[PDB]
């Protein structure tokens, strides 16, 4: 559900060096790369 769900939530696992990182942190620590994410402002069909 919403609270307590099966699966690691929060921390984001890196792909470049394949090393775990802190949620708050935006970039990696081992490779110092840019965390995979999207741009600000949701997208969709609107007028
Ligand atoms: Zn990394």
């Amino acid at each position: 559900g919403s609270s307590g769900s099966s699966g690691p939530e929060g921390s984001w696992d890196c792909e470049l060096c394949l090393v775990q990182n802190k949620a708050d942190s935006t970039k990696c620590l081992a490779c110092e790369s840019a965390k995979p994410g999207t741009k600000s402002g949701f997208k969709g069909f609107d007028t």
